[PDB]
Formats: structure tokens, sequence, C-alpha cells
DNA sequence: GAGATCGATCTC
DNA sequence: GAGATCGATCTC
DNA sequence: GAGATCGATCTC
């Protein structure tokens, strides 16, 4: 199943202050749940930087198919953002501080997609 | 300038969790410890590290933060949240919460830079 | 420096 | 009272 | 600054 995502599903996730990021739905380390109601949220683990995890509203998740989605996700986030300042922030290229990990994260997500759900759960959790 | 800095001890409220003892910390991926959600000046967030469960970290609105003095604050925080949650923490969550309180109590007796050095183990994993 | 925003101070 | 404006502040 | 608006008038 009734829920849109389950643990192991690969998803683009959007957090304010980050570019759209390749993630995997994962159990929260403390609560051990992967979804909760605040509107529904899912817990995710960022690829490319293991210590980074977050609760994300369904509205900021998109099923991951490939890097080719990224440009359109940026544009759609900017289209929905109210202020010129947020629009301009959303349209900036990924910063040098983040690019190495974002690239690694895309590579990991593509490798994860080639594995079974239980395999990628074991490797990345 | 800012209300909090890295190393400050704070109670943090996340929906689905009891009020939790935390330390303001640099985000693993952005390296920043504060930011404005959606770039709006009224929406300042701080990044926090949960005591008692190293892998658990989160961005919290300043308004969902209370400076940590001691465990005795917990009941009033519960009461205030119930006004706007009162059943006791149980089970495994209680044990992790109790361990986080003991750590926060130890950290509260230390200087800012002393506790930042002594609690770097919470940044692992 | 560049871009955007927020606000005390003008013209009307 | 309402724009217009010249910033001064904030992020980058 | 500049229209509506109130007071004591001019002048009819």
């Amino acid at each position: 199943h009734l829920l849109k995502y389950n643990v192991g599903d690969l998803v683009w996730s959007k957090v304010s202050g980050y570019p759209w990021w390749p993630c995997m739905v994962s159990a929260d380390p403390l609560l051990h749940s992967y979804t909760k109601l605040k509107a529904r949220q899912y817990h995710v683990q960022f690829f490319g930087d293991a210590p980074e995890r977050a609760w994300i509203f369904e509205k900021s998740l998109v099923a991951f198919e490939g890097e080719g989605q990224f440009e359109k996700l940026c544009q759609e986030s900017a289209k929905q953002a109210p202020t010129k300042a947020e629009k301009i922030k959303l349209l900036k290229p990924i910063s040098g501080k983040l690019r190495a990990q974002w690239e690694m994260g895309i590579v990991q997500a593509e490798e994860a997609a080639s594995m079974s759900v239980e395999e990628r759960k074991a490797k990345f959790t």
C-alpha cells in the first residue's frame, strides 16, 4: 504493498540546502522505522556520504531511474519555489565542496540498482 | 551573533521522538552547523548530534531547541508539547535515551572545546 | 564583487 | 498612507 | 506633495 516506497527503494531526495541527491529508503537508526506520519515521511540514507541520513516528506522524493533526471528535478524545484533567492539557489551548479560526494553517490546508486533489494540493503546499510 | 554554536548542548524535539539531549554539530555532508530553510531568515535551523545513538543526527528548527541544563527539564518540555506525548518512554528507546542523558550530563560539566574533543566518537558511523 | 533582500528615510 | 529608494545586511 | 475637508468668511 500500500505504501509508495519500501526499505531498499532507490530515490532522489531533496533537502533544503542540498542539491537533489541519490538516496536509499532505510530504517532510522534510533526508531528502526522507515516511514512515519508527521503527511507521510520516509527515512533515507544518502549515497556517497554514509553518515548522512534524513526524514523526507513524500513530496520531496522521486523514484531513482538515472542521473538523466537531475536537470528536470532542478528545474521543477525552481518552478515551485516562491522567492527569487530560492530559485537562484536551486539553479546553481553543485558546489566543489559537494561534487565529489554527489558523483560518488550517483555511482553507488547505479551499482545499487543492479543488485537485489536484499543485496543492496546488506551492502549499504 | 547566532544563538548556538558547535558544541552547545540542546534539547531537540523531532516528531515521533521524545525530547532528546543533543549537541550542535557540523553536518557530515555540508560541513555547516546552521542554515536557513528555503533561505528564509525566519527559518533558521541547526544541525545536531543525538547523544546516546551516534548514527542519529538531524537538522532542527531553532524553535524546536532548548538549551540543555539537566534532566529535570524533561517533564516541563513534555508538558509544553502536550499543550500544543505524556506516556513514558519504554523499552529499547528508553535505554538509549537514558544513555544520552548520562552523556549530556557528563558533557555539561566540561568546557565547550573539551566536550567537542571528548565526544568525537559520536560522529562515527 | 555580485545578487538579493529588508528597512529607515524620501517624495507624492 | 503608499510607493520609491538608497542603501545596509546577508549569502555566495 | 497633493487631493478631500473643515472654518470663516465674500457675494449673490
